[PDB]
């Protein structure tokens, strides 16, 4: 019955574009919207408490082999299938070519040591890093607990075996329940995802017209390639039923395209890992990490959003340029977080590698436009970002 | 033996009333006020631990039938003694006339969306939220966390009966291990209750005269008249013994009246009532609840204070305006903090209701003085605060 | 082979000071430096769990008698041996002149209650305090939680056994788990060794010259000499062999040289107490508490370079000043704080108890040539603050 979600988003997309085409839109945003945001703040709630939980109880396998192999493998898929995103992007905005009226405008007025985030990465207080919602440094201290439970475990003392056992059940009880609430606010979802899509369509709906329609059809369709000229095929080279990979994954690429929050869907999503039936070991890792490392959709959008702006500033971008594109969108890609609208922020500096920086004010115009719609590609966005995040889950885990 | 807080109360708000009144105030804030400051940093320690155990365990209970009935039950309560409260306080502010000499002052200069409320009970990471005090917000998860343990151990696996078994143990535990705590930090509660009385008199004693004197006198036989003509009815209505049930409040009353501060007294709170044979289902989600929720004192209180005001000023209340005081004193109680000195500054909203707002000098002359005298009233007000909780939590768990 | 840290730390010493001696500090503090900081960030990671953890599990002990004398004892030690440090400080301050060239010097421009810091070592909210990374208010509070836990766990009632051993089986689980990766940190230990010693050699190896070199040997023979002549003579007193001593708290020692921040390396000295055979309810108390508390290397240090201060200016400090100089800078060693630098911000404490204070710009001068080679000394201040750390920890454990 949980499938109404698609009745929740379909209709709801309807009664929204409608309602915010007759001055509504504030109707919306005092009425409608907080019941979606109670989604979202629903779906966060549990997102640093199964992550950790999972991942310690997770860590309950080979250490050296498994996590060591599993996350050569893992980052290796997800720089791949990243640059392939940005390629496809490029490919789009070629194919297309969304910038063709020149439109100058006036007052846009737009506008991190990689050792200072690697350093950053190992925290220095875990209650304080489970208390500040960092998932890295949460990862990198439950992958470090559970092997040391593991470890407690097989010493020939029994106290700080049954130490160590006591532990980690109530670990894994408290994961266990964190999912039990997981299928319960999803239970929800489809009123949630019925109130921000009625949002951001009654918001964001007329505005998209002329070249911002062509740059919008152009990450879609880019998007959908991307899932299947990369995600199907990949799969199914694998031995991946991919039908099937995706009547699991309706739920977790739903609940992202609505949430826009890679982030906030992760709880949606490692269940839906544990429904297709994925190692713990592998999904709540793999997912927690593809959720700020892996996005697909961002490269894909941020290389035709970088096409966009020089399109319509006349800027002819060569092949080097084209490539520079590939190389530092895959950058910021993993540095865009799973927090709905980041992308757009993180796209300056893929821009400012290819000789157009934000400070200029004929730059800022653009870019203006496109954090104008900005929402509605955002949500296809995170949808993508996540679905190539469980893809690459199920490929990896398959591989073991 | 613990009875000895009214020796250290009755005694100690006698030599701070001598020593303040000798010039001794500085004496006892660098000597005497530590010790019961110590007190309620003692208290305010078991806050956060004994209110998110105590529930966990406490949602050990049949969630649609107990939980949905003890809520919509004591929401009822609490908005109905709330409301009889701000009344009664206006019948004494009208049987008194504290407002009689109007006095203008020169230099007063004093001085959250529902949906932004509502929408924050619900939090985004409870590790957070119990590293901040956040006392809403926790109740939610831990209700949430423990019907997700009981629906754990109501499976067919045993795995995860385990597990989920091993969880609520430890965290019960937990609760009794703070419950112990309460008895420890509850025995010195007499030298804490006897600073904290020498303070507030030795600070606060002979300034209430005059005018002060009039309105304090109408706040606490108010208070008065709302222990007896509402909780002592309405527990002899539902066959409880008033005597025997001050036998049991006598701790959390005075604790409450010596500190101000309904959360700080708290833990003190929800042993009294574990005391008197109450299921942890019913008072370990009524009383944090109502710590914050229920303030029957603070409403009295800014029901008398906003007639004191008018009444300094000539203006004439009318039938009308005396309603929508008994409506936003009730919202601005539902509002203010369980620490000391919150409903005071909450009275400015039901002042800027009847059109006297803080910004007038005039308004902020009986403001200042109302907040010169706020000290004492605060000590009756917390107190009724944290008594209209006890009342209501036994009455609904008698009701089970 | 964990002994390659003396290789690490030896010979890395002189790779650093070679390529400092080219211009290279850049290159040290681009590459080198990042692994020695990282081995920072894995000790920090480990402090606040394994602190909280083993003294709940350490509170499994008799309270009154057993935590109570060696709290009244081990306070006395800290006491005596900070005083005795501070004095030999002066003798060799005394015997040694590092002040003799009075060289003045422009733009300088150099730079909390008793009861507000006893007051706050009780918390208010244990989670915060874990959360913030504050070892007094923690260790106050895992006291009083494993002191409950042994109530629990003595009454008639087996549920609450049940719970209690439950709860303190998990406490355990993670102090032991912890262990387990300070073990495996410890094994990294020895490359961040090599990557801080290259640094404070390649930035601060020709600074000490002169008047530099004169308190820095003044500081070093006299830490040397609390070593021997305090520590050594006291262990052999209470029937420790001192070199078997050292050969347990080897890595705590490096450990504390190279980080310099006595909390930092706390892990690491926990588990050495372990390591030599020490019951947790002594060293799981004492070591947090002399972390922060006992730091002799400070008191002489700061001994040290007051007298170095005065010697600079020609102000003759008289005898009486010196004893002033010994309780102030006591004072100054026990609110130091256990991260590298402190001390010499605390030494403007005994710089104003003796008249010198920094806004003279001619103080200012040579405490900005203090302050310039403050690294060296610090990191052997730290090694003798946490030296005394495990020396009355095992002297208090075998005096039981
Ligand atoms: N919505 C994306 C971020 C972005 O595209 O800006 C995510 O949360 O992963
Ligand atoms: N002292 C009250 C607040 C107030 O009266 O301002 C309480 O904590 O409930
Ligand atoms: N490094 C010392 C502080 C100092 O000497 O400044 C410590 O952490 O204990
Ligand atoms: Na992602
Ligand atoms: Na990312
Ligand atoms: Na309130
Ligand atoms: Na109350
Ligand atoms: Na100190
Ligand atoms: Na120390």
């Amino acid at each position: 019955v949980l499938q109404k979600i698609l009745i929740g988003l379909i209709l709801g997309a309807i009664v929204g574009l409608i309602l915010g085409h007759y001055g509504y839109a504030d109707a919306v945003k005092t009425y409608v919207k907080p019941f979606g945001d109670l989604f979202v703040r629903l779906l966060k709630m549990l997102v640093m408490p199964i992550v950790f939980a999972s991942l310690v109880v997770g860590a309950a396998s080979i250490s050296p082999a498994r996590l060591g192999r599993v996350g050569v493998k893992i980052v290796v898929y997800y720089l791949l299938t990243s640059a392939f995103a940005v390629t496809l992007g490029i490919i789009m905005a070629r194919l297309f070519n969304p910038g063709a009226g020149i439109h100058l405008a006036v007052g846009g007025q737009q506008f991190p040591p990689l050792v200072k985030i690697l350093l950053d990465i190992v925290p220095t207080n875990p209650f304080g890093a489970l208390a500040n919602g960092q998932v890295l440094p949460t990862i990198f201290f439950a992958i470090i607990l559970g092997i040391a439970i593991t470890y407690l475990m097989n010493s020939e003392n029994e106290k700080v075996r049954k130490s160590a056992e006591t532990l980690l059940d109530a670990i894994n009880g408290l994961a266990e329940a964190m999912y039990k609430i997981v299928n319960g606010v999803m239970q929800y979802a489809p009123i949630g995802v019925f109130a921000l899509i009625a949002y951001c369509m009654a918001e964001q709906g007329v505005k998209v017209v002329g070249e911002l329609a062509k740059v919008t059809a152009a990450v879609y369709v880019g998007l959908t390639l991307q899932i299947l000229l990369v995600y199907f095929v990949l799969l199914k080279i694998y031995g991946i039923d991919p039908i099937s990979f995706i009547k699991k994954a309706k739920d977790a690429m739903l609940t992202a395209f609505v949430t826009r929050s890679s982030s906030g869907t992760l709880p949606v999503t490692m269940r839906v890992a544990k429904e297709m039936g994925i190692s713990e070991g592998i999904y709540s890792f793999t997912l927690p990490l593809g959720a700020t490392i892996n996005m697909d959709g961002t490269a894909l959008y941020q290389g035709v959003s970088t096409f966009f702006i020089a399109n319509a500033l006349g800027s002819h971008l060569t092949v080097g340029q084209q490539l520079t594109i590939v190389l530092t969108a895959v950058l910021a890609s993993i540095g865009t977080a799973g927090v709905p609208g980041a992308g757009a922020i993180m796209l300056a500096m893929v821009l400012e590698s290819v000789g157009l920086p934000l400070t200029d004010p004929n730059v800022a115009a653009a870019y203006a436009m496109i954090l104008g719609i900005d929402c509605i590609l955002d949500m296809g966005r995170t949808m993508v970002n996540v679905t190539g995040d469980l893809t690459g889950t199920a490929i990896v885990a398959k591989t073991e």
